[PDB]
């Protein structure tokens, strides 16, 4: 186990923590998705924009990737990255209904055969270092929990959760995140580096989110 990728984490959970109701995400909180769009799709700098040249990876597990609504299937201007044991590259592009469409996005697709640490090894090679500029765990849940685990968490960057207010009562999956300053059953201290203000979601989708984000130790 040499080293890794340094990525980072996105995801949006009430205040239970959890993060979807089985194979659809429970909220579509427009600004969240938004946030969630520029936050993974957006390189650094003045005016720089996402080619294949240069653009970010979002890493996911198989079942985060049949949750994906096709039309976010796969997420444009990313390179996607997908951990299946048994699907392949093949699989995978089968869940996108439009064939073209299909076709073309074998480009920025891969299937990983393993765990986050296998596409974190991956990711640390001479092509991906350059071609792809920051790393991003987009869940599901077994994902985020190994993100959590050594020897991931050793390379974890920050966390950028979003806080949906009203708690949904209805979610099956979670996002195991100790507190935000609590020396974790593992021996990780999250701290909350910043967290913006509460807004709520102008839609009939009236919640009201947060942009949190926290730190190992
Ligand atoms: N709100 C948010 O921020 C987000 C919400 N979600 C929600 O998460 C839920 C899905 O969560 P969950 O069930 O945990 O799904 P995951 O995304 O954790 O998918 C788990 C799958 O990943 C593969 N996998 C995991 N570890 C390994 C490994 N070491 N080697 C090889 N393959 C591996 C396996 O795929 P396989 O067995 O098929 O080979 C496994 O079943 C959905 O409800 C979705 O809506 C998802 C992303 C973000
Ligand atoms: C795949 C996927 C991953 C996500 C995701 C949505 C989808 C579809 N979210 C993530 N983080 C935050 N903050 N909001 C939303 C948009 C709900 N992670």
């Amino acid at each position: 186990r040499p080293p890794l990728r340094p990525f980072s984490v996105v995801v949006a959970s009430d205040e239970k923590g959890g993060i979807g109701d089985g194979g659809t995400i429970p909220w579509e909180i427009p600004e969240d998705m938004q946030y969630f769009r520029r936050v993974t799709t957006n390189l650094r700098g003045k005016n720089v924009k996402p080619s294949p040249s240069k653009r970010n990876a979002v890493v996911m597990g198989r079942k985060t990737w049949d949750s994906l609504p096709p039309k976010f299937r796969p997420l444009s201007n990313r390179l996607n990255v997908v951990l299946s044991r048994s699907a392949t590259k093949e699989q995978l592009l089968a869940g996108i209904p439009d064939p073209i469409k299909r076709a073309e996005a074998a480009n920025d697709v891969v299937a990983v055969n393993g765990g986050l640490e296998d596409a974190l090894r991956m990711l640390v090679s001479k092509e991906h270092t350059s071609s792809i500029e920051t790393v991003f765990c987009i869940g599901g849940g077994t994902i985020y929990k190994q993100a959590l685990c050594a020897p991931c968490v050793n390379v974890l960057q920050a966390i950028h959760r979003t806080v949906v207010r009203p708690a949904s009562n209805s979610c099956s999956v979670f996002f195991d995140i100790p507190a935000a300053g609590t020396k974790t059953p593992e021996g990780l201290e999250l701290v909350r580096e910043s967290i913006t203000d509460e807004r709520v979601s102008t839609g009939a989708g009236g919640k009201k989110y947060q942009f949190e984000k926290l730190v190992p130790r």
